[PDB]
């Protein structure tokens, strides 16, 4: 069953749509691979690597993100016990001198209880209500090991060409690798997307209003085809990646993309 219409940008609703080939996966966040050029390649934190001394400022940045509906209807129609896998990787590709190393990769899996919904906010519609467990770590080992865990809620609301997604979280478990991570990441994430025809303009960021630290990411995409987009990104601030969670930097990159926030 499950009524909720396609609704562009709606993760859960889309997850509720059933496919035939069980190997057809659903997207969660955005999927892209872009060539970037950072302003500061934090080698101080990756000092332990025997190529840090040769870290280049131009890296290949890609993000993979899929959703796996584990059990539709677990809480009534248009609901799903789901999981996702989002992976962001910074790859010193051009630095062949050092044999093209990966400077960092953050793996964050999610197990969540999601709902496709229909709530009128004066023009807007609260489309996704989702809350679940999050884990984010960089798979490294000391001293460059970074990781934390969060319980969270994801809300998605759209109003025509506009889309707003807020994601407040509460930290759980261990945070020794990066004890003060909240000083840099704050207590939530905000996504704003805007549709100008087929052009999609977007913003994703976090800011700890107390410590005044934060980070932002602005982006613009356009169709190259039915499935692939040309994507430009400008990230700036702390938190781009776990290894640089307490490192500030401005990164501009250009590449291709599959899906945008909507
Ligand atoms: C496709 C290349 O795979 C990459 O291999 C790297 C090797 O360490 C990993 O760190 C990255 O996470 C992985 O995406
Ligand atoms: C905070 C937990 C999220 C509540 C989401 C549960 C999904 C229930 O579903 C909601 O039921 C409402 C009826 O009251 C309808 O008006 C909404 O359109 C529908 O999405
Ligand atoms: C040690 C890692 C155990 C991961 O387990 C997590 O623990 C959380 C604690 O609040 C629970 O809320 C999550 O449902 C559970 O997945
Ligand atoms: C940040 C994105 C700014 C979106 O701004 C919008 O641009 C539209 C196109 O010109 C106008 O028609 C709308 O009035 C305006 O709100």
């Amino acid at each position: 069953v499950h009524d909720a219409p396609a609704v562009r940008g709606s993760i859960i609703a889309n997850m509720l749509q059933e496919h035939d080939n069980p190997f057809t996966l659903y997207p969660y966040d955005t999927n892209y691979l872009i060539y970037t050029q950072t302003s500061d390649l934090n080698k101080e934190a990756i000092a332990s690597y025997d190529w840090a001394e040769n870290a280049r400022k131009d890296e290949v940045k890609f993000q993979l993100s899929l959703a796996f509906p584990l059990w539709r209807g677990i809480l009534g129609p248009n609901s799903v016990l789901g999981a996702s896998y989002t992976q962001k990787s910074w790859w010193q590709l051009s630095n062949s001198e050092e044999s093209s190393p990966f400077r960092e990769t953050n793996y964050e899996p999610q197990l969540f209880l999601g709902f496709a919904t229909d709530y009128r906010f004066a023009g807007w519609t609260l489309r996704d209500v989702e809350m679940g467990y999050n884990h984010d770590s960089n798979g490294r080992s000391d001293p460059t090991s970074r990781s934390w865990a969060r319980l969270y809620t994801r809300l998605m609301a759209e109003n025509g060409n506009w889309l707003v997604e807020v994601k407040p979280w509460y930290v759980v478990g261990n945070t020794d690798d990066n004890p003060d991570i909240t000083k840099y990441m704050g207590y939530y994430q905000l996504k704003i997307g805007y549709h100008l025809g087929d052009a999609v303009l977007s913003a994703k960021g976090q800011y700890n209003w107390n410590t005044g630290y934060g980070g932002a990411e602005l982006g613009l995409s356009y169709p190259i085809t039915k499935h692939v987009r040309l994507y430009t990104q400008v990230y700036s601030g702390y938190g781009e990646s776990l290894i640089d969670y307490n490192f500030n930097q401005t990164r501009v990159g250009v590449g291709v993309m599959l899906n945008d926030l909507f």
